[PDB]
């Protein structure tokens, strides 16, 4: 196997420099409609709904909805709680809003009966949710349960693995660490590793002069006493 060498340590550091997340790729990139105070299973039901009223609808009117709903508190219970009218004018005016009222009430009340509260962890039961498309269903298990296929390497995901030494050897090219990485990554982190290292690649470990001197692995990263800069 393969453990690259106090990388849960190293990775819990990088979620701390990056628990602001201001990075351009990923507010470029990420879904910002979503609790950040809510616990994982309330967070999966808001990707669910965040998913469902976004057909042919701007981003700005979908992520307006979801303000709206998080206002009034985003759950399975609230949800059900609701009025169909009520939750008409909040939704209002996403497109086909009147035939989301329903696919939401209904697949809130799927979700309570068959799910315990909580969403569907594959494809084939997502698509039988009212309102639920193919598309939906495979960007509902990479933002709510971390389930891709495969480990999205760039330059930046390829460069701090080589800087941590996160591979068994110093790879070659980005497609070399992808399955150096697959090797030991555990899935529910391999959607979550691209959003969390390309920003941390722009805002500290940059590719030239990185900003070794406000790293928390300072003393963690081997090639950190390569890098670090006092000029700088
Ligand atoms: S100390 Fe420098 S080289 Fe090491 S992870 Fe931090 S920014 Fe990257």
């Amino acid at each position: 196997v393969w453990e690259p060498q106090d990388w849960q340590q190293q990775l819990v550091n990088i979620r701390a420099m990056r628990n602001k997340k201001d990075a351009p790729v990923d507010h470029l990139g990420t879904e910002h409609c979503y609790d950040s105070s809510a616990p994982p299973k309330v967070r999966r039901y808001q990707v669910l709904l965040s998913l469902m009223l976004s057909s042919q609808t701007k981003d700005q009117v979908t992520a307006g909805a979801m303000q709206r709903l998080r206002a009034r508190g985003l759950t399975v219970d609230s949800i059900l709680q609701t009025d169909d009218a009520t939750l008409g004018k909040l939704i209002y005016p996403v497109g086909f809003w009147r035939s989301k009222v329903k696919y939401i009430k209904q697949t809130s009340a799927i979700l309570q009966q068959h799910y315990g509260g909580d969403i569907p962890a594959s494809v084939a039961e997502l698509v039988a949710l009212p309102g639920v498309g193919p598309k939906m269903a495979h960007l509902a298990m990479a933002v709510a349960w971390g389930t891709v296929s495969g480990i999205a390497v760039d330059t930046h995901v390829h460069r701090i693995a080589n800087r941590l030494r996160w591979t068994k050897k110093a790879t070659k090219s980005p497609e070399e660490t992808r399955a150096a990485l697959e090797e030991w990554l555990p899935r529910e982190l391999w959607h979550e590793i691209n959003g969390l290292l390309v920003g941390f690649g722009q805002q500290t470990c940059l590719p030239v002069h990185p900003r070794c001197h406000a790293c928390l692995n300072q003393a963690l990263c081997p090639a950190a006493q390569g890098l670090e800069h006092h000029h700088h």
